[PDB]
């Protein structure tokens, strides 16, 4: 089992069964009650049959005052292209400045749901 | 394995599929208007019997905030296999960060199934 | 499998059908003003099974009851957080003024196997 990882550029902090920390790819300022898609400066080829889940770090709110608007991000195995870079969708509850290289979220991989049949019924 | 799905009514967009394997999109069952900094339980128009020993996880779609300006106040919904009755309909708990209108049929969240955790015994101890 | 659990004190409400997520409770009364934040103690520390983690989300009724969201979306607690002072908390942002009482059920957890060991291999292109 391998993940192939491409970084946006040579300035990106390279990554360390624990969840894996992802970092801002550039300095980003967000005003209170505004939204920004924060680049994470990585693109990955996940193992066949897997998906990645991304959540904030426990410390992200205290450090940065942002929440992740999609709650948990899901990245499918198919999102493996050269320009398929990842982003963190940040809504700021206070004025904030996030710096290049600061840890803001974390990810793990999980096996995709097995194939299931959705069958319509009139009554449960 | 199969999920049995009951729609609220005839106007709900069907998601019936054989061999479905990636997260499954869920839709607003009616038009809903939500005013900035208010909350609405958005019906999704579906009730399901999940395979035995499974649960469902429900999160926003990646585009939900961009399109509709809402967050899901429970973070991730957990729907147990026992929630399988004829009126056990599913809802998206929406908190609006801007004035928004969601229309019947708009894809607002997504789900997958997961096996439920193993039997676990909690043993109280005086120190770790 | 076994989870060893230590409570903060005798005043904590002790914590369940097979596989259901397990409710966690406020360790003290907590008042939060609208648009403010508080780390709500849960009053429990645990030794999770080897190779597992815990995931913590709000209960479905948390927002209706208490007007709060969980700022880290889903908390992840690794097996290594098993020490005698490794207590759990729920990071609550209040969207309306609110009051949580000691013993109120506010979030829920399950265990999950940790991801497999995987090699992260840097490449120049995909």
């Amino acid at each position: 089992m391998q993940i192939k990882i491409k970084y946006l550029d040579e300035t990106q902090t390279r990554i360390n069964g624990d969840w894996i920390d992802l970092r801002a790819a550039e300095d980003v300022a967000i005003k209170k009650d505004e939204f920004k898609l924060v680049p994470l400066g990585v693109a990955m080829e996940l193992p066949e049959g897997y998906e990645a889940h991304v959540v904030p770090r426990s410390s992200t709110y205290k450090n940065f005052g942002v929440i992740q608007t999609n709650s948990m991000g899901v990245i499918d195995e198919s999102y493996k292209g050269d320009n398929d870079f990842w982003f963190f969708p940040a809504y700021a509850l206070r004025d904030t400045k996030i710096k290049k290289g600061d840890r803001i979220c974390q990810f793990r991989i999980m096996k995709k749901m097995p194939a299931v049949d959705l069958i319509e019924v009139d009554r449960l």
